[PDB]
């Protein structure tokens, strides 16, 4: 396992730079100076860093210390080669966010938040960043009456459309992935899942620039199947970034290492990425990001053990993934179950519905009970992928 | 709460008709005679019934047979005056289905899935039906290599296209109802949620008459807000029917009566079909359909007893949230809260991006700090809510 | 609703003084003054206060400033009436207890967990306060090795042995009660529900005067049903005080008011509170504490308003679930049903297993087709219960 | 991966024999003879092969039918050496068992149920088996009024000090144990969790004869550590027998091949019952028994596949677990992360609670802030053991 830049890793200032306060308690370790964090990363073997807004600059930053700040940061991208591929915006930690961004029921909030958005496309462009993230933590509530739920889609349609137009307008090389998340902080977040961030993007008006950043434990706080998401987010050509973690359960986001949650998930999470659909289609060219937290009971060692970790884990699962589609004996099990089988068409070219309801051998003399007795061996296929995941074979 | 025809309550067969049969156990109830349903379910105020192809039809049935429960059914409906409203096809019974209809990997399977629908499409037809749900139950995976992702996408695309299309072909009244089911029968189910539902539509031919069919307790099993969930269906203006039942909690499928399960929720649900969005929009139109079970110890007393319990919650709800808006204090506490806030644009008539960036108001001179002290009063609008629910104001 | 102290509504100084901050933001509320919040509680009708050491008492305090804080404190609660019933130790805030308090790794630290419990008792004794909570909110893991397991509770054990051997050897009238959590803030906590928490306590050697502390919120976070579980702590004399709130799913401990989580359930748990058990049995019968916090979004007139619903909601439920064992129907139904039938033991009085062995009648002679075309009539039994609670009936 | 009778893989006749009706389907394959499940069980390499009384014997069957299936199945036996370690009665499948056995609201059914029990445990000790299994899957509700809840405990301890007596009455060299599930088929179950069922056995007369057998998967549908879980029974000495399968997620009872679910918790589970804990302690030695459902989708070709899998999936994990334990690396971070440290004793041998109160070292004189820099170093650690899981150590 030893990354490289050309494995395009990126990790975020606030992962690293997680101080330690958590709902119960107080920040244990203190605070990681953003120089420090981008030198320590290319030494990892890192190919970028992201940040959010006020990762960086301080909400109250006068200008003399945004242009400083900038300036140091500027300077240690120049001296270790670290890209920044993509910038969000805190939208959730002021008090004033407290109702959401976007989505605020009070007016004037909601103004601020998108001044404060097409501010930071500004700054996204002149750092050279290919994608702009929005995550919108605060948009939801806790209660239902709380909202208008129509009024909430045309709010939020709203501030992403006149996001999108703007970067069109400034000719930027940028675009908008949106992250969902299911509830935490809000007790029901909106757009909670990649299904419902994809269904949003199609009633835009510049939906063509905008599509989806997944995260791991965000789809497993609803339970789903994290690599059947970004299958469909990827068949409908919208998959524009990812964030890899870990999480073990329905519960409050860990944001654990990628691979120290669900392990069989992560293991095909990265087949997916590396070897695409067993029939061929579209492939995930972007950045592997990683949006975890090192535990606050792991001190300054641990904070880099921890980065390592999530490359070791990603570099491992990748070795595996490769083994496992190159065998032999995998390839036979795949077959034996209609893998390749299903990447065939239902109808014959140029076969019509009426022409399907009219054959015979189809419906009407269609052998039901010989057609259910295939041993589809499924088992036996996941037995073989786990043997190659466990490094048995 | 006296139901009539006029409040579109409808059942399926399936419903009152389930014999008890669950995977730790056999069936409590005998069959019941599909004639008798029609009439009883006539004599308790609903306003029609749906079926699958099987429930009515069995599989193996002769063409004589066929003829007669037919016969037998539409003297019935004729007698009764009951509608057909919707109509669905059993694609997950027989053992020929265990790797899905639509989306198995055996394409004969494939094959004999659609030709099975599309012979049911002309039921459905024939019927009277305005809507044809798509439930795939089967369509799904319990192991992660067991399919090729983007190829189960592309068969169910197929599938519903070319049904779509023989409906467009045939001239035939009728839309395609999606209805999303996160996993039960298969570990994982394709397109788990309303938001999937919604997205995997826009992907399609024939999207334009294909929609949503939601059910209550099939979010509640990823733990999503059903409200919030049927909200952004209508306000795509994709919610074509409903499905009503009670969950409690992330568990198997429990089907149990409509408000016997999240009762806040089945409230605020009732509300949104009833009263609409504060801010005026779409409005639900039709049918309120009942997709539960009547639990397995209780006898044929229970059997009518419960679909009684699913009109009398759902008019009992519609009593207190119509009281609800209607009462002053109620009102007062959604203005201050800002609920009829979010309905006004962010931005001003003609005010552009650059516009908003530029306005000292909106950002430079923003006092943050001062916005971030209004009191939202949102626990106190969820306090009326909850006791005009109660019955106590 | 007019809550008066008899009622034994007790609030927790962290609860209406919880300022806001969450993993995700910064606190929206000013600091609350501990005399402040004696003089309100009290006005609104509570009957005692609660505290955990540092809620009142700062951990760096000077001897000089824990005398003045404590005269100011005694001062007020003198000037009121307000009664302190159960006082709690906060080992969860502070950095050094990262790994728990009883249960860290490092021996160092949980003899200094240990210290400041015992320094607690003594205040608790002072303020004549009865029980003691004990809640264990690091004492868990992220990661499986990261602790032995039988160490661990050995560690519990030696924590809640000596602290019980203290209060007996001191003759404190003072009872401990375990409050169980699932999870949060660690990935798994031990003694994660009410049935682990009962179980270890018969482990102890001091046991008799150790209970349990169930929150509502808690034991839903793992999809348990909150009525069964104090049921059972209760059958088993070890329900020693209760904390109510609400909790809308399986997510982030939310601590919403009392009945703002899931009503149905709500109206149970006030039924065992209020009323016990159809049959008669034990009953409850100290102070009905509120360990919920005052959702963020608003101002201090949402914090008096959010301790005014917890009573208000608690009184409602009251009277829907006095008015409904009453009522002649309802008592029918029950009797149905085999509420009271349950009550009637298994066996005759004198038989032995031999005896109903060989009873002839009730096994070999029974007709078990027959006993199984009962009609439970659960599902009417449920509804008259809803019908109750949305004072319809 | 060659698995030998020394191992003691036990496996049910339900499992293999699993013909495939769900909820929503019929079976997908023909009945197993059950002289053809001992054959292919100990060809295979089990030790042992359990059973429900009705699994081998019809509900119906004569006195002569009786008699003559156990006299081949006797034979199936002796000609093959499987041993028959563990029993248990099937008291949730035939109608008449619908509200429950030992906690049916009727009377007359609950002591059909007790003496249905009390036959099986003759049958039981006639076998040789030292454990007789209680799966209570039908004792619970759907909803909370359907039961007085102090009734039901005390029903079901009637149930099983009568069935205890028995045995102890009778002499024979039998343990119950029993086996907790927090829903499915009943809404909610009465003894959830390995929790719930270690505290019921204290209220017993007869409990030193009862422990637990818990299972994966039931413990993962309420979100629960299975390994911390088991611990805790162990650590009572209360862990009789367990049963492993795979569970993915919070929903219906998979009963996936054992690794097919969370394979890192497996990993931990295996290390529990073959390394026991790090500091020294009590060992698990009985019989690691297989209670899954080899998937629908699959032939008899799969289902021999299946019962290989699991053999095959404790061996893998066995060896990586014994590997990782070994290493010095892991036993160093350990030392470093204070596995070890938690095994001392908080006090010093001979200290009271005064002593330590007034030790001024552990409190007045402790320095707080220095002992919260320990890095703990839990991450690395975890690192390694799943890169031994992987197999890359």
């Amino acid at each position: 396992v030893q990354p490289t830049p050309a494995d395009h890793f990126t990790f975020g200032l606030w992962t690293v730079g997680w101080t330690g306060a958590d709902p119960f308690g107080v920040a244990t370790r203190k605070n990681l100076d953003p120089v420090e964090a981008v030198h320590k990363l290319a030494e990892l073997g890192a190919y970028g860093i992201t940040f959010h807004d006020n990762d960086l600059i301080p909400f109250d930053a006068t200008e003399a210390e945004r242009e400083k700040i900038l300036g140091d940061f500027n300077q240690a991208l120049k001296d270790t080669g670290l890209k920044v591929p993509m910038v969000t915006t805190n939208l959730f930690s002021h008090p004033v966010f407290k109702d959401g961004g976007f989505t605020s029921n009070d007016r004037s909030i909601r103004r601020f938040a998108l001044a404060k958005v097409l501010h930071n496309i500004d700054l996204a462009a002149e750092m050279g960043a290919e994608t702009f993230v929005m995550w919108g933590g605060r948009e939801g509530s806790e209660y239902d009456g709380s909202k208008d739920l129509a009024a909430a889609l045309d709010r939020m349609r709203e501030g992403v459309d006149t996001a999108a137009g703007y970067i069109k307008d400034k000719g930027y090389n940028l675009r908008i992935a949106l992250e969902p998340k299911p509830n935490e902080p809000r007790g029901d977040i909106f757009l909670p899942t990649v299904g419902h961030g994809l269904a949003f993007i199609e009633q835009l008006e510049h939906g063509d620039i905008v599509g989806l950043n997944p995260e791991t434990g965000h789809e497993q706080m609803a339970g789903l199947n994290f690599t059947h998401g970004i299958a469909q987010a990827l068949w409908a050509e919208k998959l524009f970034h990812i964030d890899l973690n870990g999480q073990r359960g329905i519960k409050y986001d860990q944001d654990l290492v990628f691979g120290h949650g669900d392990l069989t998930s992560a293991f095909f999470t990265v087949d997916l990425l590396e070897n695409g659909f067993p029939n061929g289609g579209p492939k995930y060219t972007g950045p592997r990001h990683f949006d975890y937290k090192p535990s606050r009971t792991d001190g300054y060692d641990g904070v880099w053990d921890s980065a390592k970790a999530n490359m070791s884990m990603y570099l491992l699962l990748k070795e595996r993934a490769l083994a496992f589609r190159a065998d032999p004996e995998v390839q036979e099990a795949m077959k034996t179950s209609g893998v390749f089988e299903l990447g065939e068409t239902t109808l014959n070219a140029g076969e019509s519905a009426a022409d399907l309801m009219n054959d015979s051998a189809s419906f009407a003399g269609f052998d039901a009970e010989a057609a259910a007795e295939r041993n589809f061996a499924f088992i036996r296929l996941n037995q073989l992928a786990i043997e190659h995941l466990l490094g048995s074979r």
